[PDB]
DNA sequence: GATTTAGGAAAAATCTTAGATA
DNA sequence: TATCTAAGATTTTTCCTAAATC
């Protein structure tokens, strides 16, 4: 019935915001606020807590951030239910976080009543998906072929398409075709978006 | 004597946060919260308001965002004092924003008290703008074009948004890269995240 | 039976340059 | 002096479409 929450976000003004917005829900209890991964993981065993609410990227270098951070948490506190609350509009990175079996994603964009919804579905033992989230996942075997991986690696290294083409003794259109379809598979629409995925799981 | 604030940020959870933290200060009045540039500029004349508190980037395509958006505001409501509350430790982009002559910056990182400080200095030359200044500088368009790019927008798309030619925007991006001593798009973005 | 490879067509982004601004 | 703008020819990349490969 009653609920124990830990909030982790590196923007203190946001942390304040989540605390104040969660303060409203009388079956929720804020039990720790944390600003880095390290303070978080150190105090995790100390608070019996049901729910962790985190952003992806934050400071904290021994335990990391993003996927890594969580994966560590699911591994070591499997009892603990994580909601990711992110600014991240990237379909692929969100998609990777959903392959982790977490209990929620909630974008920081247009989601005033989303969090309470996300948390309320956690009592029910159900998942919530913001309309905003599923919209972001509309683009989406999504696993990529060996050439596709190569072409992508080289690209994520700084190499240009025409340069990749020279290196692998293949046509520019071949390499572009390869990159382009990798991006299709990954549900990612532009180079900025691709590179950001490419450093998320890396 | 009393103070009227308009808050504009696209994260509603954050908007809530700022409203609740400002709610504490009895000589401050939240008079409008806004989530895009267009709703903001449309309601600007409707609220006699002293202070706009904004992030850089938000939706709103008639009037844009960031520098452009600000500059539009200082042009049309020069009475209005803007505090920018932003979420990036990019030195270059911030550099351009501090050359803008607004009446406050506050980073979203580590600044629970900074916002009422910023507002309180406005009662009584800029302290807040002084505060992290120490920490090859790029031109206002150059910063914008770069920001927008690093936001995921394509050169062609940037061009559409700003009602300017693709060659203008490319020329701007390219020279920003030159200023920054960076060779290619991969290299630029990687800088842009430090 | 999907991946690997490209052709021409096409569009997107850069290398010029150059007037204008301020 | 540095910055804002964009036409002009050029380069890079993608769109569309289709062949051999494995």
């Amino acid at each position: 019935n009653n609920m124990n929450v830990i909030i982790a976000d590196d923007h203190p003004i946001v942390l304040f915001g989540i605390r104040k917005s969660l303060e409203q829900i009388e079956w929720v209890n804020v039990v720790g606020e944390f600003e880095d991964s390290t303070a978080l993981i150190n105090n995790l065993p100390k608070l019996d807590a049901h729910v962790l609410i985190t952003d992806l990227s934050m400071p904290g270098d021994k335990y990391g951030d993003g996927i890594t951070l969580i994966k560590y948490i699911k591994r070591h506190f499997p009892s603990l239910s994580i909601i990711v609350l992110t600014m991240n509009n990237n379909p692929a990175i969100l998609s990777a976080v959903l392959d982790l079996d977490i209990e929620g994603i909630v974008l920081k964009q247009g989601a005033p009543t989303d969090l309470p919804k996300a948390l309320a579905a956690l009592q029910k033992g159900k998942k919530f998906t913001p309309e905003s989230v599923s919209r972001l996942l509309e683009k989406i075997d999504k696993r990529l072929s060996p050439k596709e991986s190569e072409v992508l690696r080289l690209f994520a290294e700084g190499f240009l398409v025409t340069e990749i083409a020279k290196k692998l003794n293949r046509s520019i259109k071949t390499i572009s075709s390869q990159k382009k379809s990798a991006m299709m598979k990954l549900g990612v629409e532009n180079d900025i978006a691709l590179l950001n995925y490419l450093s998320s799981v890396t």
